[PDB]
C-alpha cells in the first residue's frame, strides 16, 4: 500500500526515537545554560560564521530532519516573541521531562497516567510559583536596573552592564508612555563599530543611517520642517522637476526624506532653496520619523501640504566612526530614542545588540509583570520540596509521575554547576539542604563564588512570566510529544 | 493480449489482497478509537508534518495504492461530510465485517449468502436503532451541552470542554434562526496563539484578519456604515482617482472593505474624509461582512449607493497577541458570529479548532435530528444480542451471516478496552453479561474509570445518526468490496 523508502516507527521505538531528537537538541544548548554557559559556532554551507550561546539563534540556524526537533524550534521561537529568554532553560527541562517520562513508558506504565500527572504537577507548580512571587513596583528604578543587569550577566556586555542598565531603563520609561505597554519600534538598536562599549549612550531622538544627498545642501538645519515622501522625486526636464522642488519649498519643507530616488537636477534647486534631502531611505526609517516628528509620510508630492510637516529641534549630519549618518535631535516630545552601541569590534557590538535586545525585553516584562522570584535554581528546589509532598497526597501511580516531574525540574541546578565547573554532588546536597533549612529567598546556588549564597540578598532574580511561561510551554510541548505513538515518514 | 507489467488477482486471492488493504487501514486507525485513542505522525515529501488522530485526515494525507484503501478514505470523506465523527468507528466494524466475511467465503460459502445476510442483518440493525432510540429536545440546553462536551472529551481541548460547549451551543441558536438548519459559515473558527484555551471566547459580530490601511486613518467608528467593493482602487491621475473616494463619500460609507488593492493617493483622500479601509480582503470574508452588517457586495465602484451599504454599532482595530485585527460589533441582529480561540501554542488551537469542528456539528446535528442513544459500547452490545435471536429465527446457511455480523460488531467495545489498558476479556464478559441482565441503558463500559459502569447516568449518548450512518457507509462499502472477484491493474 505504502511507497517502498518510506519509514515507520512506532510503540517504544517511536517514542524513543522522537525522545531522543529532543534530547540531542537539549544536549546541544544545555551547554550555554547559566552566565558561565559557552558559546557555539554554527557554519552554513556558503561558509557564513554564526557564533552565538541563545537556543533559538542556534535552533533556527541549524537543519533538522526529525518532527520532534522541529517542535522544540517552535516552542523556542515563541519564547523568544514571549519572554526572549528561558529559551535554552525550558528545551533543558523538556529533556529531562523526556527522560524521567521514558522510565515510565519502559516500566509498561500507561501514557495517560504520565500526562495526567504532568498536567496536576504543572497545574501545582505555577500555584506555587505564585505563593513565592513577590510584589515589586512596576516603575522602580531599583528592581528596573537589577533585572537588566541580571540578564545582561554571563555576557562579553557585562563589562558596562551598568551602563546598559541604565540606557535600556530610561529608554523604555521614555517611549512606554502610560502603564503601560513599551514598543520595542520606539527604543532602536543602532550599532557602528568604535570607540568601546563604554561609548554606547542613549540619543534623545531618532539616528538614520543616510547622508546628505548634495555637498552644495546645508549640513546643519535649526527649527527644522520634515518631510516624508515616498514618491520619488523624477520629472522629465528641468522645469517639470523644479516644479515639484517648488511644490515642496513652498510647504515649508527645510529637511526631506524620500524613501525612493531623488533625480540630480532637484538635488540642485533642493540645494538653492537650502532644503536638505535624504534618499533611498528604509520604510521603517520613514516610520520612526513620522512617529518622533509627528511628520505626515505622504505618498504624492502634489498631496504634501505644512499641516504634513514634522518638527525637529535640530536636524544635523554627523560622520560616527567616518560613516555620514542625519541625528533628528532636540525635538519637543519625542516618541520615539536611539540607542547607538559602540565597541571595539562588529562582533562584539552584535553581541551587545542581542544583549540590549533582553535587557529591554525583561525591564518591559517586569513593568507589565509586577511578580518577580529568586532565581539561582531555588524555585525549582522549592518546586521538588512542594511537590513531592503533592505526590504523597495523590497516591497511586500518579504519585510517581508527579514524583518524576519534581525530580526532573533539579536539571537545572544540576547543569548549572556542570557549566560553572563545580562539583554536582556537593552543590545539589548542600543546596537542597540549606533551602530546606534557610528557605527559598535565603539560598540557591551562586555559580559566580561556585558556592550556594543568599541570591536574594545580591539581587539575582528572574521575571515570574520566565517560569510560569517555561512550565506552560515546556509541558505542552512534551504532553504533545508524548501522545504520538506511530510516526509515518516520507522519502 | 495484455502488456507485460500488468498485474492480475482472482478468487480467493483477489479477495484476500483487498481485505488485507482494507485490514491495513483499520489497523492503522484502530488505535485512534475512543476517549483513550493516542495520536499519529504522518510526515509527508517536504517535511510537512500532520499530527493527529482523525481517520479522515490520516486518510486524505497518506498515499494509499489499492483500490481498496481509496474506498476506504472515500467512505471517510462521506463520514466526515454528512457526520463528522464515528469515522475511526465505521473503519473498525468494516475492517472486523470483512474478517468476519472472509470465514465463509474460505469456508466456500457463496458470496451472496454473506451479501445477502449482510443485507439482512444492517436492515434489522437499524430498526434495532429506532427502537432504542431516545426523544430528547431538539434546543434542550442540557443535552445540547452532553453532546457538545462528550464530543470533546478524549481530546487535548477537554481541559475547558464546558466553556466551549457553552460557546458552540449558543453560538449555533444564534445563527440557526428557525428550526432549522445551521451554516458552518456563520459561525466562524478564528485561531490566534496566546494566552490559555480558557480565555477562547465568542464574538457577537465578525472579527477580520485586517488592519486600518492608513495610520493616518480613524482607529475606531462608531455607527459605522459598511461598503463593500471588489474593484481595486486605483486610478491613474490624483484627481481621478480623488473622484472614486467622493464618491464613496457621497454615499455615506465610513467604513470601507476592499477585496483587491488600495492605491496610496485613495487611502490619503479616504483618510481626509474620515474614512476608514481595510484592503486585500478575502472573498469569504466579504461575504461573511455581507450577511451579517446586511451590505451589499458591489462589483464597480460607481455602482455603490447608499442603499448597499450595511450597519456595524461598532468598528474598530484591535490587536490580539500583537496582530491588528478589525472587529465589526454591536449589530443590531447579526446573522453570524465568531469563535475567537486562543492557546498556548499554534498546535494546540490547531487541535482545539478542530475539536469545536465537531462540537458544532454534533450539536447541529442534535437540533435536527431530536434522536440519540447509549454509548460506551451499549448499542453494539444490545445488536449482539437482538440479531443473534433474528438469526435463530432466520435460519439456513443466511443466519451464520447475519450471526457473524451480529458478533462483529464486538470489535468497537472490543478495541475501545484495548485503547484504554483494560482486561478486554474480563470487559466483554462482564459488560455482555451486565448488558443483558441490567440493560442498555443500564451498562456499557466506562474507559475513564477502566470498568463497566452506567453510560446513561453518566450522560454518554451519541446521535442516532452515528450508528445508522455507520451501518449505511460500512455495509454499502464492504458489500462492493466483497462482489468483486478478479482485480486488473495497469502499470
Amino acid at each position: 500500500v505504502l511507497p517502498e523508502n518510506m519509514k515507520r516507527y512506532m510503540g517504544r521505538d517511536a517514542q524513543r526515537m522522537n525522545i531522543l531528537a529532543g534530547r540531542i537538541i537539549a544536549e546541544t544548548v544545555r551547554s550555554t545554560l547559566g552566565p558561565k554557559g559557552m558559546d557555539k559556532m554554527l557554519v552554513d554551507d556558503l561558509g557564513d560564521v554564526v557564533v552565538t550561546n541563545d537556543g533559538v539563534t542556534i535552533l533556527r540556524e541549524m537543519s533538522v530532519e526529525h518532527p520532534a526537533a522541529k517542535m522544540l524550534i517552535e516552542v523556542a521561537k515563541t519564547q523568544e516573541k514571549e519572554v526572549g529568554d528561558g529559551t535554552t532553560t525550558a528545551v533543558v527541562v523538556a529533556g529531562e521531562l523526556l527522560r524521567k517520562a521514558e522510565e515510565l513508558l519502559d516500566q509498561n506504565v500507561h501514557p495517560t497516567i504520565v500526562v495526567k500527572g504532568y498536567q496536576a504537577a504543572a497545574q501545582k507548580a505555577q500555584e506555587l510559583l505564585k505563593t513565592i512571587a513577590c510584589e515589586v513596583g512596576a516603575q522602580d528604578k531599583e528592581i528596573l536596573t537589577k533585572i537588566a543587569m541580571t540578564s545582561i550577566t554571563g555576557k562579553g556586555a557585562e563589562k558596562a552592564k551598568e551602563k546598559l542598565a541604565e540606557i535600556i531603563v530610561e529608554a523604555v520609561s521614555a517611549v512606554v508612555d502610560d502603564e503601560g505597554k513599551v514598543d520595542k519600534d520606539l527604543i532602536k538598536i543602532e550599532k557602528k563599530s568604535g570607540a568601546s562599549i563604554d561609548d554606547t549612550e542613549l540619543i534623545k531622538g531618532v539616528l538614520v543611517d543616510k547622508e546628505r544627498v548634495s555637498a552644495q545642501m546645508p549640513k546643519k538645519v535649526t527649527d527644522a520642517k520634515i518631510a516624508l515622501l515616498n514618491c520619488a522625486i523624477e520629472e522629465t526636464a528641468s522645469e517639470m522637476l523644479k516644479d515639484m522642488v517648488a511644490e515642496i519649498k513652498a510647504s515649508g519643507a527645510n529637511v526631506l526624506f524620500c524613501q525612493k530616488g531623488i533625480d540630480d537636477l532637484a538635488q540642485h534647486y533642493l540645494a538653492k532653496e537650502g532644503i536638505v534631502a535624504a534618499r533611498r531611505v528604509k520604510k521603517s526609517d520613514m516610520e520612526k520619523l513620522a512617529k518622533a516628528t509627528g511628520a505626515n509620510v505622504i505618498a504624492a508630492i502634489a498631496a504634501l501640504s505644512a499641516q504634513d510637516l514634522g518638527d525637529a529641534g535640530l536636524v544635523e549630519e554627523r560622520k560616527i566612526s567616518g560613516d555620514s549618518m542625519i541625528f533628528v535631535e532636540e525635538c519637543k516630545h519625542p516618541k520615539a530614542v536611539t540607542m547607538l552601541i559602540r565597541g571595539t569590534t562588529e562582533h562584539v557590538i552584535e553581541e551587545v545588540a542581542r544583549a540590549v535586545d533582553d535587557a529591554v525585553g525583561v525591564v518591559g516584562c517586569t513593568i507589565e509583570d509586577g511578580r518577580i522570584v529568586s532565581g539561582g535554581g531555588s524555585t525549582e528546589v522549592e518546586l521538588s520540596m512542594k511537590l513531592r509532598e503533592y505526590a504523597e497526597g495523590i497516591s497511586g501511580r500518579e504519585q510517581l509521575a508527579v514524583r518524576a516531574f519534581a525530580d526532573a525540574l533539579e536539571v537545572i541546578p544540576r547543569t548549572l554547576a556542570e557549566n560553572a565547573g563545580l562539583d554536582a554532588i556537593e552543590i545539589l546536597v548542600k543546596v537542597r539542604a540549606a533551602h530546606a533549612s534557610n528557605g527559598n529567598k535565603c539560598a540557591g546556588l551562586n555559580v559566580f563564588t561556585g558556592a550556594v549564597e543568599d541570591m536574594c540578598e545580591n539581587g539575582v532574580v528572574e521575571p515570574l512570566r520566565v517560569k510560569t511561561q517555561a512550565i506552560q510551554s515546556a509541558a505542552e510541548s512534551t504532553e504533545m510529544l508524548l501522545r504520538i505513538d506511530d510516526v509515518i515518514a516520507a522519502e
